[PDB]
């Protein structure tokens, strides 16, 4: 069977940027097929309706087993609009969001939606005096490094791989929808790292990343004096840069013991595994 | 006037991943509206066809001033189909590809398409023994850092901004379409860096990035013995990691002189410029 | 004209370890004379009582102009006994503590005590499984680098230097006593850094340093399973190491512009200042 | 049995700054109680005499098992006074000092004092044009990191732990007092490092730290021309910084093998040991 | 019982600079005797002819078993004359050169010469505006690091050691003369690295080092505008600096496993081997 | 005129390896011609006398303006033979050596010889258990970076350039001969670094390099237990590696100010100067 899903991207989060690609890293999967639609960075109610409508329009022919809405702050006006529309749709739907989604965790279960809220997927320092396209991409670069090297992306990968296998027995029930909150302590229940210091360095990275959001929030929404708010948002970016360096250090430790976890997909979709560099994944 | 555009994303490149976001870094532009559609990592002809048909169906209602197709290797079977379909459509169109696109540069011109070919946007080590979702993401983080901190995204950003200004006087002649090839020497014609060492560091990072593609191609397409091809593709990833490190050192040099170029969009879409941290974009 | 003071140290904080030394960095001040007493790391009620009694015993002959009590958490049972005893004594007194001291800031004002509360002077990860004497020292080394390179210790230096001038003009009124809370945003009202990026890196280090506190608290007092709390307290120490690296990076940027603020004391206690390596402090 | 000691601190040394805290790193030892007295940075004969009288007064009632005097240059006029007073006293006494102390090593033995001379505990660059309080603290941060991560603090910790055992067993004989000189080669006879390159990095760190002393000495007491002595003392500080870097590198190497030695105290004072991050100290 | 050889050096390459020393690292071999002659950096025909004459003049009394010529580009006019003169001589001879030498590989075989062509021994950025003596020597330091830490020099050592052993049986036929081309992929048939990530980092380093050559050639022989060619040659140097960093990283990874290959010669010239730091080579 | 010199190399030092090359870094000097002869690493009296013979034979027809003998320790038996032979000969001669040469500095002046003694050009750890060819090369790479980037090689370049200009007014009399001792403090009398922190980082590198010599001597000539001398020699290498890192950091500081001093030769021999990257050397 070919399992299918539609991904909807409104606004930008590090996780929503990569979510579809984590499931087919070499485009060699024979068991899945995805369509991806969105309105780029705009996530006002007008644009978000427009984007979900598109997805629902596509869904008529594509017939996906589930839909995913990925974007900042599921509690915001435009994202709230998407949850409602997806709540009302026949389609199982999963919401990927950041820490502010916690305000509506309770609502989302009520609405029968699944969710993955990634606390270290932090808001950047969005002030005109500091944030231009290059700085925005540099931030995302650092953030991607953190969410990848700490193993956060593997948690998301595994959630969706589990969902996809259930879709292959065609019956995704709401009992099957992910309900995950990801943060520093998530690493404590995983077997991601063979070396414990790699693990603690990743935890440190995730803690720093999750602290960034507080700083960005003070600089964009609270501080009104530019002499103070520009330095504040800039410090946020400096923190994320160090978070990335910590995550790289963790990965380098796993390398020093030839113990880097790789979990690639096989053409049939099965998730393989390996630790040693020259061992075949199995 | 509002310039409208549809981005189509099949397979993945550093540039195609950020291209739309580079144009509206704080989602505060009042002069642009975007739709994004794609098939994720799949870029076989059948999926690319579906992808382009999705944009054309959305365009009837949306009325894009131009369409951007973004993805690896414009010469490959899938992208070549996209070029035929877009070349045939009523909408002006731009192809964003990597170095392999050079094989068909003359054709795209003969097709009346624009293009932006980014040579440092290198193909990764796509072998199952090595590239899992986490590795794919780490490679993308490093590559994003390289394209952003060396100023490649700024070159892309300006080319689209020039096109958008022309879309607003509604008449994009095929003469309005970018026809760019970006590589190491692109930095020579720019005033990105105030410090010459930052510039030559960025150049070195782009050189290394472009060299990575040849390593990946040998490991993925030429070498058939896994005992050889797995280390080959891995070595390619170690190179991109060091390019990202050069790119970061360049940026740090610019910070050390309070000379970081920032070119944020104003809400009316105008590109502003500043160098000193506490100076107002203007 | 010779200011005299006693310093009492119960338990350890980065600031309390250095506070006296920061006032006579080459032992060549002829305008000060200090005594230091304490109970080492012990800060239980009976130990603090003993330290304070020690200070008051030698105060009889020494005649200090003021007394400084320095250590962890002023709202804890031990330091609370210190505050009570020092408030009721005849001597002007200042309490040096960390962020937990905020709980009793009003009360200290009511007691007629001065205070300097250093929020980045974060509690370390005190679990036996992890914290041995070497790890304790390594932590203090990183914290000390953070407090110093960011300029936190200058702010401490300046508050004491003003207090001491008042002491010499013999009239330390309650209105003379410091009432400082130091945090990341303290940098915004100072002129420590010539280079703005140095300033924002130092902000980031103070922000991370402050966040180490919560993590330590979680690991030592909240989490009760050692499979979880050991990794938690270790991640706090990795955070602090990286904050120290930010602080270093900020100091290297100042060196790059030959703009390192130095404010040494003259023999008569006047605080001089210089920026350029080769310039004399004046 | 509770062993009791008084620690006397005149002037500053990395080792005397931490000596007492090294013995009770989580403040949970039930077999020791300490008092700490001193005159901060001042160590002329007047101030040392007053610090020792403070210690001897307290000793009347506190009744310590031993007294420790810590600070720079045991052969200097102040510290020489402290040696004469302690040697003539009824209390066993240990002198902690630095390399210059070797000049009176033989005298200290005839005086019946213990010593611990730490050759890497080097004098900093004390010239007004360079050393302000922040610089002073940055140096100590670096030296502390060297003394800690190299195992030097462990060697000191163990010496006092042995002496404490003797004390709880009523027989502090002259023959049980420490007689140590610590340097690079000290590491050759211990088992601090599981990895031999960590050991040799550590050894290099100690050698550099020892050599720093010679540079400071030249800059402070030999060279009289400011155009020469300011760069000299500054260069000594850059050396210590890179010694701290080596020591960090040593520790990271141990982390890579999950072999970090930790020797924390039990509540009853027993020195436990472990190497694996997740194992109980035993 | 002894092997004798003359080394002739015209111009400079990393391999040619170290080639003799690699064979007697402690000056304690009893089974070899060398002479070295050259014309320093000059490798024009007149100079090379003078070099080879000296060698051939020395050879009359010295009776070498073989002669080595080492220098840039075996295919240029000078080196070409050395090849003919040495091939027409009665002495077996080996040419050590860089990648341009591939142009005359078949000519050398037809000449009866051996060769070792090192592709990563890359020409530097030889433009007056940039290359002074200090910059030349820095490039060389970086390049030496690369060729050494990656194991290229060990391949060279082994090639020359095999020839020395055959020469101790006086009969070097042409067929015994090495015929080697060394590049990134040479590592895949070696067992230099115990850790596979050290290996792939080494590969990366050698790839980058080989790419440097193309940059230099462009900057020295193609580009004529100084505003362009000075950035270009400096960029090549930044690349080599990062290759050396990669090679260092690789060697550190091997230290972290106590698995650094060392292959010293015994006094009788036997090539020993060890892996573990403390173990005698056998 | 065309100045001519012959360089004799017996033993290896950093300085003697590069000495001839620092004078014609691009081989485009039309005013010098050099011959180089040596016995490679061997510097016993029999080899040294063979080396000098080669040189004097060639001189007969070559007619050099001066002769230079470079190698380890002028005081040892071989180089002592060189001094006597060169002192007796008709040719003005210069001895290049390390700190141990200071023992015969008086003697060399009596002999009418010039000398350049390089204190930082420190002996490596030559014990067979540690020092193989790759290790020997890695040492030399770090040492070369140190001597180059600190500006020691420039001082050497200058000395020799001066002597060459004297030869072109044809009269290298004995008082034209260099009598240089280079160490850390040499930097104090130079205007090498524009940034004062680069200067002091360089001094620290030179201090550490100089101290390496002592660790080497101890591990090769004093310590007899291999359990000890192996870590000891290896620790000397770790020190050199950090010295190389310090010198690199100094050069990056200069880069950050676009202030890298470059002193290339023009084709007629004139030493030119520049500091700005895009400036023509004059
Ligand atoms: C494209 C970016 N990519 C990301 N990518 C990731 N991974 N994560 C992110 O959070 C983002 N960004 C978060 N985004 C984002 C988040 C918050 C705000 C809100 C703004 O922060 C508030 O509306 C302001 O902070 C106002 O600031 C505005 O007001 C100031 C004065 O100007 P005036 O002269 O007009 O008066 C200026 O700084 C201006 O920017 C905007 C964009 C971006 C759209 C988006
Ligand atoms: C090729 C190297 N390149 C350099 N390059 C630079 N820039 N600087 C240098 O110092 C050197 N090296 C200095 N050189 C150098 C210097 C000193 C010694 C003296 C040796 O250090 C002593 O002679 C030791 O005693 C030998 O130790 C010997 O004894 C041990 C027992 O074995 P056994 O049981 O067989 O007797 C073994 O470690 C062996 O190596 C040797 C070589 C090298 C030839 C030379
Ligand atoms: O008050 P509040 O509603 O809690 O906070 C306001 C913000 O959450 C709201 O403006 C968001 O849309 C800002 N936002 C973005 N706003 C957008 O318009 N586009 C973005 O892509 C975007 C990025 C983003 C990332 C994380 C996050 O938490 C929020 C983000
Ligand atoms: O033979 P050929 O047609 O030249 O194919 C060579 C490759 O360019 C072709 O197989 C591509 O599809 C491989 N490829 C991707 N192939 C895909 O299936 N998905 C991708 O996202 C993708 C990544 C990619 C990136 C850069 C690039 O140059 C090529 C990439
Ligand atoms: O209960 P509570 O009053 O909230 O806090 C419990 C107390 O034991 C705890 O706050 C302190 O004693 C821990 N404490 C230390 N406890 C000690 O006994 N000695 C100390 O040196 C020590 C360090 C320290 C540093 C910061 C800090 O906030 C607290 C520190
Ligand atoms: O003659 P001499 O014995 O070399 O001179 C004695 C010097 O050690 C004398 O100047 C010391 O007081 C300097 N000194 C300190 N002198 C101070 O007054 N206070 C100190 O904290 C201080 C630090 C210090 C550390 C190490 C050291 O070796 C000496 C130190
Ligand atoms: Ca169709
Ligand atoms: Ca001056
Ligand atoms: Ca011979
Ligand atoms: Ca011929
Ligand atoms: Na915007
Ligand atoms: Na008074
Ligand atoms: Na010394």
């Amino acid at each position: 069977t070919v399992a299918k899903a539609i991904f909807i991207k409104c606004g930008n989060l590090g996780t929503s940027m990569m979510m579809d690609m984590l499931l087919d890293e070499r485009a060699d999967r024979e068991d899945v097929e995805f369509r991806v639609v969105g309105t780029s960075v705009k996530m006002d109610p007008e644009c978000v309706e427009a984007a979900v409508e598109m997805a629902l329009d596509i869904a008529e022919d594509f017939e996906p087993d589930f839909i995913v809405y990925g974007g900042p702050n599921p509690a915001a006006p435009g994202p709230s609009k998407a949850r409602e529309m997806l709540a009302d749709s026949e389609y199982p739907a999963v919401i990927i969001g950041d820490a502010p989604g916690l305000k509506v965790k309770d609502e989302m279960e009520e609405q029968g939606l699944g969710y993955i809220l990634v606390k270290p997927d932090a808001m950047l320092g969005a002030r005109r005096e500091f944030l231009d396209p290059v700085e925005m991409a540099i931030y995302n670069a650092d953030l991607m490094k953190v969410l990848a090297a700490t193993g956060v992306f593997r948690v998301v990968q595994e959630a969706f791989d589990e969902l996809i296998e259930k879709a292959k027995e065609d019956e995704i029930s709401e009992n099957d929808l992910p309900k995950l909150v990801i943060d520093r302590n998530t690493l404590l229940e995983r077997e991601e790292f063979e070396n414990p210091y790699a693990m603690v360095k990743a935890m440190a990275a995730l803690e720093i990343a999750e602290n960034v959001a507080d700083v960005s929030v003070e600089g964009c929404f609270v501080e009104q004096d530019k002499e103070r708010y520009v330095p504040i948002v800039a410090s946020a970016h400096e923190m994320m840069r160090k978070a990335a360096e910590l995550a790289d250090e963790a990965r380098e430790l796993e390398k020093s013991n030839d113990a880097v976890l790789r979990t690639p997909h096989a053409p049939d979709g099965k998730v393989l595994s390996k630790r040693k560099f020259m061992e075949d994944p199995e």
